[PDB]
DNA sequence: AATAAGCGGAAGTGGG
DNA sequence: TCCCACTTCCGCTTA
């Protein structure tokens, strides 16, 4: 199954949810949620998944925190703001 | 308080 | 066996 970070961006290459989740500068791999619309792009998420639960955004955003530490996403400390690595972005 | 974003330890689930 | 890649739950912090 897809990984968190290609499904992300994937949508942020395709535009279909662009009112959920957006590019602040492409060309660093920064990009934003929504604040009153980032709960739909979750439950996409978790649909895509099959998982038991309905996702929330505070479920995304823990598992987008794991990969602090491997790299390929990271929390800009700007609102709801977050930067894939180059390696991410290269593939 | 109400609302919201952000955090992460711990345990559970999937598919190797 | 035991790690993958999250998911779920819970309690806490800061604005
Ligand atoms: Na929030």
């Amino acid at each position: 199954k897809i990984r968190l970070y290609q499904f992300l961006l994937d949508l942020l290459r395709s535009g279909d949810m662009k009112d959920s989740i957006w590019w602040v500068d492409k060309d660093k791999g920064t990009f934003q949620f929504s604040s009153k619309h980032k709960e739909a792009l979750a439950h996409r998420w978790g649909i895509q998944k099959g998982n038991r639960k309905k996702m929330t955004y505070q479920k995304m955003a823990r598992a987008l925190r794991n990969y602090g530490k491997t790299g390929e996403v990271k929390k800009v400390k700007k609102k709801l703001t977050y930067q894939f690595s180059g390696e991410v972005l290269g593939r």
